[PDB]
């Protein structure tokens, strides 16, 4: 399917144990990708202060489209010191590793895979 239907646990920034997927732009997309596969994977929303306090490179899940079934739909966009990987619409969230954090609440998003 080139859409998948998840539901991302949402995470307060200062209960983040993983503050990011790695090392390079290549890197931090294929993990994130991965860990969206394997339900492993949160989403910070960002406000002023949140993106200091996480590792970059950066992943972004941003609105690629104005939402079936409820999920809207989404792709990833990679940031690391100020160039963005990718072109799309509104910030939905920073992804991180999600480890058993305790979520705020969740985000129903269709990722194009």
């Amino acid at each position: 399917k080139t859409h998948v239907q998840l539901s991302l646990p949402v995470l307060q920034v200062r209960d983040v144990l993983v503050r990011g997927f790695g090392d390079s732009v290549e890197e931090v997309l294929s993990e994130a990708r991965q860990h969206l596969k394997d339900g492993t994977c949160g989403l910070v929303e960002v406000e002023k202060g949140v993106l200091p306090q996480l590792e970059q490179p950066y992943v972004f899940i941003k609105r690629s489209d104005a939402a079936p079934h409820g999920h809207v739909m989404v792709e990833l966009v990679a940031e690391l010191e100020g160039i963005q990987y990718g072109r799309s619409g509104e910030t939905l969230g920073v992804l991180v590793p999600h480890v058993g954090e305790i979520p705020v609440a969740y985000r129903k998003v269709l990722l194009r895979k």
